[PDB]
């Protein structure tokens, strides 16, 4: 079982991916949440280069597949062959919007690069936190984050070109409250887990 | 014109400035150099309030901002009127990387508040000192005073965010020797002050 959100910086990923997690555990699950980059020692170092150091689009795609492939052969693969439910806070699809939509690189070239680093893993179910650009900078706003409206607004819809083209993806509608977002992610996760 | 030093505790924010005032000076130029927060007969009182009493950050911010409405409309502004050079040891970029980026204030409310109290008066170049924090720390040891570590590595951060989109900020290496950093001010001004 493995569980992906995906969606634009502010869509609210990483809490509603770390109140899954409670909730499953509590439910008498085994799981994991890791988030994209990072989530092993090699891979969370990539990260401070990647969030810190100057880099061209194609060294940086490059650097967060690196970092994937670590933590697809380091724990996820050995977490989902234990039955573990594992959690991820951003995944391939996120890579092809931003990367792809919104740098403007090759997509099938970016979705080949995906399969090599994920060893073809994919998720059972895809949750795209879909909310209008304007919703997700007010909130990052409130975290003091401000990011660019042209480039979200391009990869906004990267994710839901995605979202049509491929399987397993449910679009939530992330723009409501917290417990009604998770509400409605609880719901589509009825549909491959008993909720 | 108005010239305005920013960075973290050690950056040499207070040495350059005074470099600074001197060399125009000298230059022929009728200076000012004032120190926030401070500078006026009322802000030396919110100045000591603010060193010996216990303040929450919002009551600390507005202390600040009151000392900065002073010091504009008292000094700055009629200084800037009769064409003295005016210079300043931290200005309205200090409030946002240690209030907002530091003390996790709301940065754009923190901007609102910076332009109110300076009456939209802005300088004409910024010179953030940028300095690795364990060399500040070191620096300010030899005088033997200490800052808090982990506080400053956000602050640090906060400033290096806001220079990539803050308007006529000039990032000058402070992790050089006195006069090799002067020599790097000095290359910074040209471009706005032709002395």
């Amino acid at each position: 079982m493995l569980i992906a959100f995906e969606g634009i910086d502010g869509s609210g990923k990483t809490t509603q991916a770390k109140k899954l997690y409670e909730y499953l555990k509590q439910k008498g699950y085994f799981v994991s949440l890791y988030r994209e980059p990072g989530g092993t020692k090699v891979g969370e170092v990539l990260r401070e280069i990647l969030l810190t150091e100057e880099l061209d689009e194609r060294t940086e795609l490059l650097l967060f597949e690196a970092s994937r492939s670590k933590l697809i052969e380091e724990k996820i693969i050995p977490d989902l062959k234990r039955d573990k439910v594992v959690i991820l806070d951003r995944f391939v699809l996120s890579t092809i919007a931003y990367q792809g939509y919104g740098k403007g690189l090759d997509v099938e070239f970016i979705k080949n690069l995906n399969e090599f680093a994920t060893r073809g893993v994919k998720p059972d179910i895809t949750l795209l936190l879909d909310i209008p650009v304007d919703i997700a900078l007010r909130r990052l706003k409130e975290k003091n984050r401000f990011e660019n409206k042209e480039f979200l607004e391009k990869v906004r819809k990267g994710f839901l070109e995605l979202a049509k083209e491929e399987e397993n993806v449910v679009v939530i509608d992330a723009s409501g409250e917290e417990e009604e977002v998770f509400k409605e992610i609880l719901r589509a996760l009825s549909g491959v887990l008993r909720v």
